[PDB]
């Protein structure tokens, strides 16, 4: 076969299930694609440059995870699709010798949902894409962080932005911080209890975190990041396939292997 290389840039990255599910698709769809893709995790030093590394490795495409999604948006040659409004890129493809950035987190999150308003905790690339998608669907969106980081982005979307937890009921409480990665809660336990009591769904992007365990304890409906991982990956695979394998087909393979 002709070979094409792919990977996922993150720091940390060893916990990522992206290689498992992407390689399963590359194997399954090799006849249709007429190439064999192979996908590897790439622990990127914080000081490195996504574009330079993508070119250096000779990748045909890649995903980008924490803490690099906003940087990836900055260093792409071209941004396409909903990524234009996300200020973050999680999917890279070499198209006509240009590094092109997409964002599949926004739609992957949407598709993962079985709500009138939402509280998003966090200010990184995942939070930005989720806020963009939820504002687009007509929910009221509040965002809660510890500093004024990312504030301009969310305010331009029309989000209500907070550093002190708002005394308001939210249908969706979404943990898009890095707290779960580190085995800690993203907020004071009693504050979260307040939200969970009045919430319809506690959603954590990690794929049992302290956030989800607390929701469980309180009998609040909860959802981890598994379905989102599969949909965003499937949507990325569509892009890696030059839009020849539809995300629905990739989803099936990925969900089963995961």
């Amino acid at each position: 076969m002709k070979l094409k290389s792919f990977g996922v840039f993150g720091n940390p990255i060893k916990h990522s299930k992206s290689p498992l599910i992407h390689n399963a698709c590359f194997l399954t769809f090799q006849k249709e694609l007429r190439f064999l893709g192979h996908y590897h995790p790439i622990l990127l030093p914080l000081e490195s440059h996504i574009k330079s590394e993508f070119l250096h490795l000779g990748l045909s495409g890649a995903n980008v995870t924490l803490p690099f999604k906003e940087r990836a948006f900055q260093v792409c040659d071209k941004i396409k699709g909903i990524a234009l409004e996300c200020g973050a890129v999680n999917t890279l493809v070499l198209e006509n010798d240009e590094l092109v950035g997409y964002n599949t987190d926004a739609l992957g999150f949407y598709l993962s949902l079985k709500y009138q308003n939402a509280l998003i905790l966090g200010a990184g690339g995942s939070a930005k894409a989720l806020a963009c998608e939820l504002k687009k669907q007509g929910l009221q969106v509040s965002v809660l962080n510890r500093s004024s980081r990312g504030l301009d982005f969310f305010q331009r979307l029309g989000c209500d932005c907070f550093m002190e937890p708002p005394k308001s009921a939210f249908d969706l409480i979404i943990n898009a911080t890095s707290a779960s990665l580190h085995n800690e809660l993203p907020l004071n336990k009693e504050v979260l209890k307040g939200y969970f009591k009045e919430g319809k769904l506690a959603y954590d992007l990690a794929y049992l975190t302290p956030f989800l365990s607390l929701a469980k304890e309180l009998k609040t409906p909860f959802q981890d990041g598994k379905d989102m991982l599969i949909y965003q990956a499937a949507l990325s695979f569509e892009k890696f396939s030059a839009s020849q394998i539809p995300y629905s087909k990739a989803f099936e393979v990925m969900r089963s292997v995961f």
